[PDB]
């Protein structure tokens, strides 16, 4: 398969991110994406490609108009008022709160965000572009007829909700892509988030949307990021009701347990009809990954990749999660490598 | 006036407060009650006595008795967790977001926090219960005949709504003293919140009881902390629907404005037949505060004082905000002595 990525994901690259209460070097650092480039051209996939320039017309059609006008002045703003750190928020639209958005820039950062685990930094909007482009490059090599495709997207963007970032996420690219195969002839995506953590953007992007399947296996939320979003329970609303599948799992959870969730997952997938299935891999699953509890082997991952193929629709892996450990890029080229069977 | 303050306010001392991007020291630091507890004494106002102490039970009718658990055991499980900073959430439940409450530390301190600038450190909770016991015993002696009284709490309270910490803030001592008022026989009680913020905390506690009414002035929530609450538009709900009335004003605003909002808000106090009033008071609507845009002086204190005096009810002041600069000490003095007649 063909692989999408631009070295454009470097642009982002924030000094600091909230964590335990300090702000440390950002988890999801550009030194990820020149591992799993590196792991998988080993792997036999050296046919690595920079994505085309594209307008925003696709991304507008998952993202809310008022927030990616946030995100591309944000920075600027941000250091306009003064400020000496990067740009965190600090107020949140939480419980019973006003709906109105506030004009101030301390005030439209909380509005637009869900975590203040994830901070704006010069390049984060030129970044996050490149990123989309590579997966609606991968998208179209799909629409186009190919089999599989991987879009070594960077940063990630499972996390970004309609209008809100998060998670280390901006831009939805696995939404983006799932909405240009849609703009290319297909009435119906499903999107596969096999990420540790609940892919709650991508989530809130197709609640409501018909034509779109969203189906995550991830940690718990009750006790795993992002907390609020990804019970069983959520199944959907109005003219998007049965379209989202949760499958939260413990601690410990072995592939044993998590396979059988891929099952039933690729099962309702198959039973909505989707004619391709954007896969939102993260490889945070793994046993040796730090923030993580799934109890997952290197193996397992082409296990994974082989499964989902299976399913005989086409397949574009968009790249998300999964930091820390050198594994990344392997985990990564196992799951490419049981899609290519 | 009796003066109701304690020493174990100084049990509140974080080292951090997430501000601009980084971590810098807190703006609400022990430094505030010993400048304010200094210039009230200069001023006369040396009938200065410690809280007796008090139960849950008060407390536990304007806050939600989960939060509170929370809060008694916040720091004890964030250490326990390995975390080395300060308890700072991280992921907050905005838009779209399930109502379940998480298990682990890291999700509840999300769950029950509004606002990131504000960390949960060691003696917190010692710190804000003494806080809370100084209101109740500053509401006892209005409820004893007293005219007016002063509870210098720290750390203060009008951010803490029913289930959420912020803005500097744990319990919601004016809440607290409301309450307690009623307990002691009062039927119609009124709060004036003339801190420079809005009492967001307040408001939420009180927005659909009819017993209470809820009177703000505050910076403009469309560029002001906390952003999120404070809009005209919110004049209350259900059973409490007509008792919120918010008065939010614009950049450089002179007391020759502000004065005329307090003059309305105490006019549909009386209009709603308040017994007493327990006033939010925040100083740092002077024009020198250091995170704030009014510009009143230190003499429009002392206006201040007796036309809120002149509501003719006996007063309870319960001490919010007011940074930076020592003249926070003057300005309050300022006002028990505009009071005092
Ligand atoms: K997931
Ligand atoms: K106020
Ligand atoms: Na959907
Ligand atoms: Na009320
Ligand atoms: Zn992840
Ligand atoms: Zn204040």
């Amino acid at each position: 398969m063909r692989v999408i990525f631009s070295e454009d994901h470097k642009l982002r690259n924030a000094k600091t991110e909230l964590y335990g209460g300090e702000l440390v070097p950002p988890f999801e650092a550009p030194f990820r994406a020149e591992w799993i480039l590196a792991a998988v051209k080993e792997a036999g996939f050296d046919d690595v490609v920079a994505p085309a320039r594209h307008g925003l017309e696709t991304v507008l059609k998952v993202h809310d108009a008022g927030y990616l006008n946030f995100l591309e002045t944000a920075w600027d703003r941000w250091k306009a008022a003064g400020y000496k750190g990067e740009a965190i928020a600090t107020s949140f639209p939480v419980r019973r709160t006003s709906p109105r958005i506030p004009t101030d820039i301390e005030g439209q950062i909380g509005y637009y965000c869900n975590a203040a685990e994830t901070a704006i930094s010069p390049g984060t909007w030129e970044a996050a572009l490149s990123s989309m482009a590579s997966a609606i490059d991968g998208a179209d090599l799909i629409a186009a007829g190919h089999k599989a495709a991987f879009s070594l997207c960077r940063p990630p963007g499972h996390a970004a909700g309609i209008d809100m970032f998060g998670g280390y996420c901006f831009i939805n690219n696995a939404a983006v892509a799932a909405q240009r195969l849609l703009d290319k002839g297909a009435k119906k995506i499903a999107i596969l988030d096999v990420d540790f953590h609940h892919g709650n953007g991508t989530q809130d992007i197709f609640y409501e949307r018909g034509d779109v399947f969203f189906a995550s296996l991830h940690g718990d939320p009750a006790e795993a990021f992002p907390h609020f979003l990804g019970y069983a329970e959520e199944t959907g609303k109005g003219a998007g009701a049965g379209t989202t599948a949760n499958y939260p799992m413990g601690r410990g959870t072995p592939y044993s347990v998590w396979g059988e969730a891929l099952t039933d997952s690729l099962k309702r997938i198959a039973a909505f009809g989707a004619e391709a299935i954007v896969v939102s891999l993260g490889v945070d699953t793994f046993e040796q990954d730090p923030i993580s509890f799934f109890k997952l082997t290197s193996p397992d991952y082409i296990t994974m990749g082989r499964t989902i193929a299976a399913s005989g629709v086409p397949l574009l892996v968009v790249m998300e999660g999964g930091y820390g450990v050198p594994e990344i890029g392997l985990n990564v080229a196992n799951v490419l490598k049981g899609v290519a069977g």
